Order: structure tokens, then sequence, then C-alpha cells
């Protein structure tokens, strides 16, 4: 909005541009009834009038000026006896555009979120496109590589003006001293011109028609303390006074958001597995169920190990989505342990990012291994739409002196992404602590194209009791391993603080899938029960009985489900075959890993052993309504 | 949500929380068809039935138990030659209801905003009932003083149970880890349960029916690490068994939300003025103005003023506001000049809260002082509703090496109350740079009920053309001061260098009339132009060339306007008439105060001299749709 007085005594001179709303004012200086409005054909005045403060002359011209005041408004004003008097205004149109991709397809004040929606997209650039650099691209403040440009959002300064305009008007590119520390700007041509040490950047442009293109990265996820957004502003400047100082004529601007990270469930199409390198044999198994899913396979070593062999838990690989570029990242999670530098050193690379959070030379818990870091499948909830699925992670049920969480600092992240709306479980009845101990989904052809796996005694015990109705009773548990006093069917039925054990544990699993059911939107029907049994152990804290079934590996429609070595009735595990019987129907294949005498006993799975990026969601997160 | 699991091997044993959805799986470990439910009078079974697992069978109690298990479900299992067999259920019904005032009259899982929404109320216990201590009420973990209470929110357990429940039941109160440094809550009969050191506490709770009362403050307004709500939940959980560890039951919450800081606009009646102790004479007239506007009257003496008359800009005067209670708080300015000591020593006090935001040793700028903290009376704008009005606080165009900006932690935390929604305006230009110097709001008896004054040099310009037009070209400005070079209207209209200063001030002042017509939604007929002339001076900086008239103490009706001593016509000031033919017509009343050899030659005005404590708004914020 601008108001342009117009007197008599003197002419005005105005620049105008084109888009913006201009009023005259021209009664305030008035003489001394009526008056009248002649203007060159470029102007459109919309108002033989009377002299009236309350009726409004708004002036809007079609195309930008070819030289100053080349445009001419001729106020008249005039009475009953008196020769009609003149006000001249010269007015100076131009054409100043910011543009950016607010409709979201590559190419209002505010963005905004879902499909008739606008607001370009920012990616945070922590990949690393650079030879030997150990930094994420945004560290410095310089295009490296070409390539790099790729991850950066495109946005274009068009102007038309006259060939001098710029000798007395000056334009500058800005985003507020609370923003510039979360963003870096680089003009094409390739340097800096807005970022954390410069908030503002005087532009050179020459008059005409001229187009100015910048590349903008951003340098934070959202977070508690950032909720997303970064507005750039270009500001014309009236420089034609040599004393006095610059006056704002035009303020325009763009506001972008930052991409949120995201994860990936289980019912992800996977493309790339993990584990550690004795475990061959294991090894062997996961090479042929990847090979079978047809995913990149990536092993680490012993020497980069340092005997880390929960390559489930440091990490979790999501992904960034802009309409321009999608790269996977990885979430480097602070537990530090032998597995601390994998995702530093060869999974952040080439169009592969790096994140990370919480304190790293220690104040951590079990809850922050990212076995504890788990997300649904897509899921509708009471009418409300979670089209990315919902991020599930474990904590307690109440914080006492005793009971573990994750990080702040990572809720707080994961929270931040507002995009997957966590969901807190209840984990901490757990030895080691992690959702992926009682849960996992796995992809299904019908209903709502998933199932939700629950850890189960109370299916175990049905499954035993049957056996033994039929005659099998001294069935023995751990047939196979040379080194286990195996037990009879008989007397594991038949141990009633065994049977005391898993109440307590069905218990904590049925909070839980109640849980679910209210914050997932899940039906029974939904749901597959998958014989457990478990044991409490050292401050009556749960592990696995039997190697924990649920904690599997899921390749599309190939699972790699820990081999429990349970009865052999009729020449088969009747634990395995009850599986079978569970998942085989859903069109799943299950191969059975012994993961024995390497994971199982020190207390943990082939899940656990393993990690898997997967295909990002199709949906585009900014088309959600958060 | 709870699903109980009925086996005719063995009887089970459940508790019902009233109010809550019960459900049974009867299939599960049904023997081997058909089942039928006979439950006692006190069990409303909803559901001769065939045992199809999808078929769902819900229990609801209406009244609390008067022993464990008094109430008994009876399934019965059958079949074509099968003789029924019956699995039995024993419940233990009770209440267990945690209490607020969800509906804010003073008596949904979430806080909802607005006259059909829900949640608590949390004011922050930022004030002083105690004794010669010299900390806010919050700073310690104790109830001093039965009247701090009465800032405190209410909040009640209520129980019904059986005499023996709490044998094998326990309860359990809490408040996450990321929330607990933001609330205290006392139990009453009064010390502590949960606070900064303990997030969860152990009731004691006696069976039958009991009621206990809990007392919670805020220690912390909202901010931008803190949204502003505090979640309280209550667990009931079962200590049966000896061995095994507590196992969650029932859990309920009650969601509070923090109120925000709230100012209120020169349009709200006054209450009580504020000013420093030579100006003897200009305390005189605010005496009698505050005595007209039957205001308490307050002042700051040398001693304690350490030579600082800038009684507007350490401090700002606004409330906090629960169902409950209201009560004025301080907001605090960094700027911590000789005045720093002023609002903790004697206006911090009892049912007068403090806050201060910012570094307090070094840090700061002129545009801290809080002459450039202002708000807009209540508006309306395109539709959107604010009814408290929106903070109006003063920056520059674009941040640049020479720019100044308030603090980025007062706008934030201006930002987060989120119910005025702050508008930046253009202040920069100005040598001190405060909103003060340019703008005032006045209440009117029409419209919107008010006025947005401005300062104009346009208009100043006018009256003095109009004055020589009329032959009084030699009249003096500065008539009145015997030490200073006085000037005729003749030769301040000849001066083009002045002139030019105030077509450039003009256009500062032009931009914000345009910023707050489109923020506050005003039009023309809303604001009135206060003739006023400035001129540049150190860094091209704007002061005023004879005392800001817009700089105005605003009581009511009654006006405290800086006296400024222009031309002599007809025995009258004409700058002084003019104002009066603008504001009179509103049923203003005009005093004009010397304030010359006093604050105008410190660069400021009557405004900056004086601060005032004004009605909280009747509308409750909570009210509002932000
Ligand atoms: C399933 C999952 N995400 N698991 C990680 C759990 C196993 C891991 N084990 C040990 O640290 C360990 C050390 C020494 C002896 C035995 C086990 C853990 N607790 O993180
Ligand atoms: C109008 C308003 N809110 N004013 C405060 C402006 C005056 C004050 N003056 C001085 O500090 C000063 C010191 C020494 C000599 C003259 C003036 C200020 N700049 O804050
Ligand atoms: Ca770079
Ligand atoms: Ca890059
Ligand atoms: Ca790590
Ligand atoms: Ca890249
Ligand atoms: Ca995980
Ligand atoms: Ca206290
Ligand atoms: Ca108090
Ligand atoms: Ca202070
Ligand atoms: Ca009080
Ligand atoms: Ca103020």
């Amino acid at each position: 909005g601008t108001l342009i007085r117009v007197t008599p005594e003197q002419p005005t001179h105005a620049v105008c541009v084109l888009g913006t709303l201009t009023q005259l004012d021209i009664c305030s200086s008035a003489p001394e009834t009526s008056f009248s409005i002649n203007a060159s054909p470029g102007v459109v005045v919309d108002i033989t009038w009377p002299l009236d403060p309350g009726v409004e002359v708004t002036l809007t011209m079609k195309a930008a000026s070819g030289s100053t005041g080349d445009q001419k408004v001729q106020i008249s004003y005039y009475g009953p006896k008196t020769p009609p008097v003149k006000a001249l205004l010269y007015l100076t149109a131009v054409e100043i555009s910011l543009c950016a991709d607010i409709t979201r397809t590559g190419k209002q004040r505010t963005w905004t979120w879902g499909p008739c929606g606008q607001g370009a997209i920012l990616l945070v650039n922590c990949d690393r496109d650079n030879l030997e650099s150990s930094a994420m691209d945004c560290e410095d403040d310089e295009v490296l590589d070409s390539e790099d440009l790729q991850d950066m959002s495109l946005m274009t300064l068009s102007t038309k003006t006259p060939k001098d305009f710029f000798t007395n008007h000056t334009l500058v590119l800005h985003v507020a001293r609370s923003e510039m520390d979360k963003v870096r700007v680089f003009q094409a041509t390739c340097s800096v011109v807005l970022g954390p040490k410069w908030p503002s950047h005087y532009l050179m442009v020459p008059g005409g028609k001229h187009n100015m293109d910048f590349y903008v990265e951003a340098l934070a996820f959202p977070d508690t303390d950032f909720p997303g957004l970064i507005t750039l502003t270009i500001s014309l400047l009236d420089t034609s006074n040599l004393e006095l100082p610059e006056a704002v004529v035009f303020q325009d601007s763009v506001v972008f958001r930052v991409a949120p990270w995201i994860m990936t469930p289980n019912t992800q199409p996977p493309q790339e597995v993990y584990a550690c390198s004795e475990n061959e044999d294991f090894l062997k198994s996961v090479t042929t169920l990847a090979m079978k899913a047809k995913c990149k396979l990536t092993i680490c070593p012993e020497e980069e190990n340092m005997d880390d062999q929960w390559m489930q838990d440091e990490m979790e690989i999501g992904y960034i989505q802009a309409p321009h570029k999608t790269l996977p990242v990885v979430f480097d999670s602070p537990r530090n342990r032998g597995l601390k530098e994998f995702p530093i050193k060869r999974v952040m690379g080439p169009d592969f990012g790096y994140v990370t959070r919480g304190p790293q030379t220690g104040g951590i818990s079990g809850l922050d291994s990212f076995g504890n870091l788990e997300v649904s499948p897509p899921v509708t909830v009471r009418g409300k739409e979670y089209p990315l699925g919902r991020i599930l992670f474990g904590d307690s049920c109440y914080p006492s002196n005793d009971s573990r969480q994750m990080h702040q600092a990572l809720q707080d992240f994961l929270s931040a992404q507002q995009v997957q709306a966590p969901v807190k479980l209840y984990s901490d009845w757990l030895s080691v602590g992690h959702v992926d101990e009682f849960l996992s989904f796995v992809p299904a052809p019908d209903r709502k194209g998933f199932r939700l796996l629950l850890a189960s005694p109370r299916s175990c015990y049905k499954l035993f009791q049957e056996q033994q109705n039929e005659g099998h009773g001294e069935a023995l548990l751990f047939e196979g391993i040379k080194k286990k006093k195996q037990q009879k069917i008989k007397n594991i039925l038949s141990n009633k603080t065994l049977r005391e054990h898993n109440s307590f544990v069905e218990r904590c699993i049925d909070w839980n899938r109640e849980l679910l059911k209210r914050e997932l939107g899940l039906a029974e029907s939904d749901i597959i029960d998958i014989p457990q049994l478990f044991k409490l152990k050292e401050f009556s804290k749960a592990e696995a009985f039997f190697p924990n079934m649920v904690n599997m590996l899921v390749l599309g429609k190939h699972l790699g489900i820990p081999k429990p070595f349970g009865p052999v009735i009729n020449g088969r595990c009747c634990l395995e075959e009850k599986v079978c019987s569970l998942l085989e129907p859903l069109g799943l294949q299950c191969t059975f890993i012994n993961d024995f005498f390497t994971y199982h006993i020190r207390h943990g799975e082939v899940h656990c052993g393993t990690n898997v990026r997967r295909k990002p969601f199709s949906f585009k997160w900014w088309n959600m309504v958060p």
C-alpha cells in the first residue's frame, strides 16, 4: 500500500512497483470544491468529482516505464469562479519480483500446508557431495561442486526498470538476524550473499530487464527453537538524496519451509541392508535374504565395528524431500558405541545426508538406541490422516528414579518434524528396553495393507498346551543346541514362576496393544500375535526366553526371523510352524536364522543386528495438514 | 481402553475404573461354538451368542465397589452335546478422577482455545506476597503465606474405592521430566509433591471415599522453548505381586495452559501513574492530571533514580489473568539504567508480579527501552479479531551494520505470548528510536472507540503556511524560553534543508502509517495527524524540532501533552490551538506541560518521563483463537 500526496505548489515524483496498490491524497494540499483527473494512457485511475476526503483515487500501471517519470498524472482543482489549478505527478513504473517454487512443482504472504497450500521448500544441505571433505556441504560458505546446487532451492529476482533506474535506487536482499544462522544464499552468474555472518547484501543490478538467480540451502532442521520457516526479503531503496538516509520504497518476501527428516516403516520397499562382520552363517542368511529382496548389501567389518554388532542401534535411515530433490539422510544416535563412526565415515556421503542429536560424551540411556525408534505404516485415526505413519518410541509409564527414557533432545527433534506425530509406547519393562523387542509391522495384501505383529506369551502357552494335549509333553525346547539346558513342554507349562513372569509381560504388552489401538486406529483384525515367552532377570526386567521372533528383518515379503529352536513335533519346530501358519496366508516368506550363539545370548536378535534403507513415501509431506 | 481375557481354566480378577471402556476377549481361551453371558446387577454387558471373535462384548459398571470382586461375570460356553462350561470374572469397580477448572469458570484430552474450548489455566507465581523476601514466591518450594494459594490453581483427586483397595494398589502423581522445571504442585490438608526436583510422587490415599486437594503454580512464562502447556497425570498401579514390578492399570491427566503476559493500551482506563523526582512543576502538572483521572500516583526519588528520569523506559506494566485471579505484572526491561531497581524493589510485591528478559550485564540497544514497546487498542483485521490489540514495537527496515533492533529474547517472549500478535514497526530513523516518538492512541466516543495519533510535518507546514497567508510570518517559534534562538515562521518555511529533513521524516512516518493500516485494519478516518516538525542530527537520525506533542500521557480523556511553545497568534500558541481543535471534538482535555528544560533537551517528552498501570481487558484471553 502507498499514499502519494499531491500538491499544486510543486510537482511530485513517485515510483510505482507493478502489483502494488497506489492511492492518491488529493485533498490534504488542495487549494481554495471540485477536482478532475487526467492521466497518460499507461495509467489507469479508478475513482467531474467533488473534493471529499473520503472518496478514494487509485492508480495502477500496466507496464514498466522506459524512462523516469514517463507516465503523468494531472489533477485539476476547480470551483464556481476559479480557473482550474493543476497538480502534476510524474510516475515511474517498475517490475520487482522475487520468485520461488511456491506451488511446489519444481517450476499469499505465508507458508501453508496441504494440496491447496502455498510456500517453497528448502532442504537442509547435510549431505557430502565434496571429494575427501569430512563435513556436510553446508558447514562452509561455498558451492564447491556443481552437483551441490541440486540440493539447493532456486530463487529469482526479476526486474524491469529504466536503464538509469539504479542510479537513484538500490536493492537489498535480507534475512532477519533471527534466522541468518539457519540459511545460506548464493548468487549465480557463484558466491554467498546471505548467511550466518551476513543478514543483508546490496545487489548490483543493471537497469532494463534483468534476471538474477540465487541458490538457497538450509543449515538447520526444524527443532524446539526453530519452527522451520525462513523468510527472505528484497527491499527497494531510494538513494536519490546524497545527504539523506536510504528510504524503503517497496518490500517483498518469499517464505521457505525447511524439509523435515522422515522415517520409513517396514512396509516401504527395501533398497539396502546393513550388518556387521563371528557370525558367518548369520551373514550368509541375510545375504541371501537381501538377494531375494533385490537389495544392495553393505557390511561393517571388525576393524570399524570395534566389536559392535548392533547395527540397528547407532542409526536410523530416513529421508528429506523437496519437489526438486529427495535424499536419504541418516539419523545418527548419540549412543556412540563401537559403530560410532559408521554413519559419519561411509553412510554419510554423495546424496546421503547426516544429522545427529543429543549429548555426545555421555548422558545417554539404552532407550536412545534406535532399536527403540520405529514408525507405523500410514494410518488414519478417527478421521485424522497420518499418511507417512507415526513415529513410535519406547518410554516408561511414569518417571521414577529407576525409569529410563530416550533423551529429550531426540524426542523434541522427532516432534518438531511434525509430519509423523510421535507416539510414546511403554518399553522400559524390557531389560534392553526397545519397542522392536515386542512389535514389528509387515506388509499384507488386504485391509490396511499391513499387520502389526506383537510378541504374545498367551499364544505360546496356547501352542504348548495344545501340543501336550496331543501327547507331546516330553517335547524339548532347545533341541539343536549342544550347550544349553533343554526343557520339556510339561515342565515349561508347570513352572509357576515362569507363568507369573509371562503374566506380567503380557500385561505390559497388552497396555501397548491398546495404546497402539487408540493412537494408530487399529482393530484386532489388524493384529497378529507371535508365540513368545519371556523371563524376568535383573531388576525384574524382561528378556526373551527363546530367540525373540518378532524382532525380525522385513524385506518386502521376505522375512528374516530368529530361529526359536522350539519343540520338534512331526519333524518341525512347532513355533516355526505356528509363525508360518500365521504369516504365509498374507503371502510372506519366513526364513528362520540361527542367531543364537552370537546375537540371542547377548540380548538381541536379527532386527537388532541389521538396518534397512527403504523407499521414501510418494505422498509429499507438505500436502499433509499436521 | 482395556481388554480382559477370560479363561475357563482359571477365574480372572480385574479392576474397572468408572468412565472407562472395558471389553472382553471370550474367544482366545474358549474350549471345544456358542456362549452366554450372565453378570451381577452392577454390571451392564452390551453385546444365545456364537463364538465369533469379531463380535464385541463390553462391560460397564454404574457404581464403585464396596469390596474386591463384589461384581461377577460368568461366561457360559456350550455346544450341541457339551454341558455348559463356565469362566468367572470377578470385578472391582473404582472411581479415580483428577479434576481441575477445565471449563474456566472458577468452579477431551487436550487444551483448546475459545469460548467453546476446554482446559484449565495456570498463573506464573511471579509476585511477592511474602514479608521481606526479595524473591518471587515461586522461587522456593513452599507455600509461605495463605494468601499465596490464591495465585495457585486447584486440582482435586476424587477416589471411591473399597476400604482395603490400596493394600494392593498405589496411586502416583506425575509430570514429564520435560515439564517439571516449569511447575510446582503442593498437597493440601501443605507441602510439595511435584516440581523441579521431583517428577513423580506416591500418594497416600485411604480406601473408601476420599478427596485430596493440590495447589499448582507455574514457574515459567510461555517462551520460544515452552509453548505453555503443562500436563499432570495420575496413574493407578497394581502392587499385588510382591516379587513382580508395579503394573499400570489406569492413567488420567489434566492439561494446564500457562497464562500469557498481557499489555494494556492507552484506551484502557488508567489506575496508577509513575514518574521521577529538577522537575517540580513538571511533577505538579502530572500530579493534577492523575488527580483528575482518579489515579494513584507513585514517584521515584533522586536517591533511587540514580539520575534516571525516563520512567517510561525500564518497565512495562501488564497483567496475567486466570478465572480465579488476575494480577498486574511488571515487565522489567534489560536496559538497566538508574531505574534498574525500581521494578524489583517497589513495583514487585503483593499482587504485583515480575518478569524480565534479555542479557542483564550488557548487550542492549536503545530499542530495548520500553518506550519502544506499545499495544494497539482492540482491533479486527480482514475478519481476524484481536480483542486485546496487537503489541507494536520498533525495528529497522532491514538489518545492516548500523541498524538497531530490540533484543531477540524480548521479541521472542512477546511473540510466544500469542494473544497480542506483535507487529514490527520502523523506528530506527529516530535518534532514540521509539515508536512512542511518532504514535499515540487516544479514546474516542465513535467509530472503533479510539484514534491513532501520528506526528505529521505535513500538518505543521500547512499550519504555518496558513498563519503566514493570514499575515503572521513574523510570528516566533520558541516565544517563552529565555535561552534559546527564536525563529520566525517565514524563516522556518524558507529553510530548504529543514524541509528536506521533514520530507524524509514524513516518508518514514508514512511507511508506518501504511503498515498500521494493513496490520491493524485502519481507515484514514481512524487517524489524526498532529502538527510536528523534526530535524536530522547525528547519523542523520531524527529528533523533534519542538517538544514532541504526540509523546503524551493519556489518562482517560485527560491528556498530558508537551508544551510546544509555538507561534503566539491572537494570544495563543497556534500549535496548541491546532491540537485542541483536533482532539476536543472527541471530548478529550488537553493540558500542555512544560517539559522543555528537563525532558525535551535530553531527547524525550512527557510520555518518556511517565508510566501507567491500566485496567486489564474484561475479555478473557483464553476465549481468543490466536
Ligand atoms: C534388539 C536391539 N535393538 N538390541 C540391542 C541389545 C543388545 C546390546 N547388548 C550388549 O550391549 C551386551 C554387552 C555385553 C554382553 C552382552 C550384551 C545392548 N544391550 O545394547
Ligand atoms: C521518549 C522516550 N521513551 N525517551 C527516552 C529518551 C531519552 C534518553 N536520554 C538520554 O539518555 C540522555 C543522556 C544524556 C544527555 C541527554 C539525554 C535516552 N536516549 O534514552
Ligand atoms: Ca558448501
Ligand atoms: Ca549437497
Ligand atoms: Ca552416534
Ligand atoms: Ca547432493
Ligand atoms: Ca529402528
Ligand atoms: Ca513459594
Ligand atoms: Ca504469590
Ligand atoms: Ca531492568
Ligand atoms: Ca498474590
Ligand atoms: Ca511503553
